[PDB]
């Protein structure tokens, strides 16, 4: 509950990544994922891996009462799909189930698992993902991708950096996209998606979500191939071809 | 800490039982499951299910440095087999990686996430298996099937059954089957092991572990057709025709 330095000339303590499903995958071929995008994606994520080692999730979209328990095994797929090519290239990549981690009480994910914390500080990469976590009362409910760096809000400490890769280079107001987005009243980005129409409002709501708890959150567009070495470095310090949106409090 | 009421003529408030990968798979046939015998066996645990509801949990065997951690991912196709069986037929089955849930300090299974407890509150058939779990130092260990029943003991009221179901109909001696092994004093039961020749000393190790801390275990032949009802009845009660080893203290 200390002062914590922030500001866009300070380095990351924690890295969220997530790599939506639209960048790896295709509705229209179900449960077929495009292993040459997973393959170079791993690549880039493997670089960040080693400089935020024990500092760094990876969470995949993605991935195909009770029947909605299918949806945990449909979404631990993709996390044995991404870790087990990071294996191959080299870091310890260890899938969690987050169902067997975290549960719903009030609406709110609850961290009910200590594993998280020791796998990251024995240095690994956990590879997450969405899931289908009971509630109080027992009842399922389908807990997107883009709400896992919740779960992390209360276990980080320091200046925590969440990034969103989708196939879009940010919130899109009519033609432009919106640079900054202000935590504490984004009522102007939230209009956008109306102009625009759920799943960017799901990102927004997440990340809206982080910020206000002091996270600095962007929604950007990712690209296989793309060097990812920026997102260890100070915002102020990005290169200037760089296009997201930035969601801080 | 209350004094429990046990004997041959007591019913069990809770049932761990773990099916052998003998009985529904075959190694050299690797990752190929036979689903007439899941199936069939499916259809007698979830009698059992129904009865035990929030009191049993189903433990699976079988499932093909940081290599291990492939492990995890193995074992969680065959979790996913059994759920999505047992769901089909109406068993509110939800697989959980113990991994994300249990790690090792000074050798001992530590239960480190309150899913567990809650999933089987809420009246749901947790599927376990074996996994690779980290330690204190961070160093992945493959830790059986066999030894699942082990993380149940600080976490389970009253009295527990334990039932490893396997190809054999109990421990071996010569020529005939060992009906009871005191846990205080197994000698004996290990000393048969080493006429027959390390499967069966792993059932061994944590049976004589889960008697020591109470539980009433068995070994017996598992046989994906037969009606297991009596698994919910007092020992003494059972029929004739079973044969086991019943390991106690
Ligand atoms: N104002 C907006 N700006 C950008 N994208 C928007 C907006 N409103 C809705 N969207 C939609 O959100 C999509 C990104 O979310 P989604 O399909 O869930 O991606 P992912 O697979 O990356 O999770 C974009 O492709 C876009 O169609
Ligand atoms: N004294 C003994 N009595 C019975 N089985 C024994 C004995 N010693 C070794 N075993 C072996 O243990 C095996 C059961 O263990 P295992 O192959 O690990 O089965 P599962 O797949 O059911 O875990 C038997 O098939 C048998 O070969
Ligand atoms: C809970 C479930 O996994 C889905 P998602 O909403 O996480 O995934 P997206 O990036 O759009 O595939
Ligand atoms: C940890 C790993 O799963 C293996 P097992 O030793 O649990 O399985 P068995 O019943 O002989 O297949
Ligand atoms: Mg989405
Ligand atoms: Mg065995």
């Amino acid at each position: 509950s200390g002062l914590v330095p922030r500001g866009s000339h300070m380095t990351p303590d924690f890295l969220a990544i997530k790599v939506g499903g639209s960048l790896f995958s295709r509705k229209d071929e179900p449960g077929s994922l495009d292993d040459d995008a997973v393959t170079r994606f791993a690549r880039n994520f493997a670089r960040l891996a080693e400089t935020y080692r024990g500092r760094m999730v990876l969470i995949s979209g993605g991935g195909a009462a009770f029947s909605l328990a299918g949806l945990t095994e449909a979404t631990f797929e993709v996390k044995k799909r991404w870790a087990e090519k990071l294996r191959g290239i080299g870091v310890d990549a260890f899938p969690l189930q987050l169902a067997a981690m975290c549960t719903l009480r009030n609406g709110i994910p609850q961290l009910r698992s200590e594993v998280l914390r020791d796998v990251l500080d024995h240095g690994a990469l956990p590879v997450l993902a969405g899931d289908a976590l009971f509630d109080e009362h027992g009842k399922l409910w389908a807990f997107s991708s883009d709400r896992v760096p919740e779960v992390l809000l209360p276990m980080v400490e320091g200046r925590l950096r969440v990034v969103t890769l989708t196939d879009v280079d940010g919130i899109v107001t009519d033609d432009t996209i919106l640079p900054e987005v202000d935590a504490r009243s984004p009522e102007q980005a939230y209009a956008a998606l109306w102009g625009s129409s759920g799943a960017m409002h799901t990102k927004l709501d997440a990340l809206v979500t982080c910020a206000r708890r002091g996270a600095e959150c962007f929604i950007m567009r990712g690209d296989p191939g793309s060097d990812l070495e920026f997102l260890t470095a100070p915002f102020s310090s990005w290169p200037a071809h760089v296009r997201s949106t930035r969601i801080t409090t």
